């Protein structure tokens, strides 16, 4: 292991939650970088976020130069730590920059390791962005939280679109354009996205299942996918139509306004 | 292999399925040698073969290889880049 031992010393109390140690480190000490490494290829922050400490995860956040900060953002999206994401959404990194709500594969040249993971690639596909991620897992609170801060999954463009973007991305990587537009409307078919995303949401959800299903009949290839989101639309519909308990609420949904 | 076919032949083609169990397994193939998407694309071939030649233990070599294709399109669906996907498509 490359690692010193002083800072073996921080990393194995992060991980294991051990608040005071970890002060005592980080406070005054002149070596101890805290970007350091582990033996999994992982980090302090990420450590402390991948077993719920809001107290290390808060303490390592005072450090102005910390590493990592969108995977341990998007690996406390992955989970139900909200507190951890409203902490790292309240860092001064997310604040006065546009970092939040673009995905990582353009967010910018990103030579900054903001969303990397171990070394090679990110935590998850490099189109998912925090609020994607959160529609996928359906944490309603976190869905809350990310539009509260105008991070709002783009509806991707039509399939033949030909605009000078859709046909840059279609050059290379078509497979991962392709997966990225699966991506896009996964988070935008969820119940969590369609019920907090937008007034009348019954209406939202029945031309996203139109929509999918025409898609389903374009594509041919991902037909199974984009069925499966159809139907989670179609689900979600029947669902709101299902809590009706006065005839008001009933003609409200079956006629809207 | 003679002489442990003239006694326990039982159990030698009862050693025989648990050494294939061992070797279809997706732990050992993913971390038994490199290039692992051949490895188990050729133990699935082997043990196809095998379950046609037994035919006592069939439903053995059968479950085996179907854990090998398994394997094999598991590590073809964690595809997420057109590299990636052109690799498995085709070695090196
Ligand atoms: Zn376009
Ligand atoms: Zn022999």
């Amino acid at each position: 292991t490359s690692l010193t031992a002083e800072e073996e010393r921080f990393l194995d109390a992060a991980e294991y939650g051990n608040i005071p140690v970890v002060r005592k480190m980080l406070e005054e000490s002149k070596t101890l970088n805290v970007n350091c490494v582990d033996y999994m290829g992982q980090n302090a922050l990420q450590l402390a976020v991948g077993n719920e400490h809001l107290e290390v995860t808060e303490l390592l956040l005072k450090k102005e130069n910390l590493a990592r900060i969108g995977d341990a953002l998007l690996l406390a999206i992955s989970k139900g730590y909200v507190r951890i994401v409203e902490a790292i959404l309240n860092h001064p990194g997310f604040a006065a920059s546009k970092r939040l709500t673009l995905s990582p594969c353009e967010q910018e040249l990103q030579d900054d390791d903001f969303y990397a993971y171990d070394e090679d690639g990110t935590r998850f596909s490099p189109d998912i962005t925090p609020i994607i991620l959160a529609a996928h897992c359906q944490k309603y609170e976190v869905v809350h939280m990310l539009l509260m801060k105008g991070a709002r999954i783009e509806r991707p463009h039509d399939y033949f679109c030909k605009c000078g973007d859709c046909m840059e991305k279609q050059r290379h990587d078509s497979f991962s354009h392709s997966r990225s537009r699966i991506n896009a409307y996964k988070g935008l078919a969820s119940p969590a996205y369609l019920s907090l995303s937008s007034e009348d949401p019954v209406l939202t959800a029945l031309e996203l299942s139109n929509e999918l299903a025409k898609l389903a009949n374009i594509e041919k290839e991902f037909k199974n996918d984009y069925r499966k989101l159809s139907m989670q639309c179609k689900d979600f519909v029947v669902g709101v139509l299902d809590l009706c308990r006065d005839s008001e609420e009933v003609e409200a949904i079956l006629n809207g306004d």
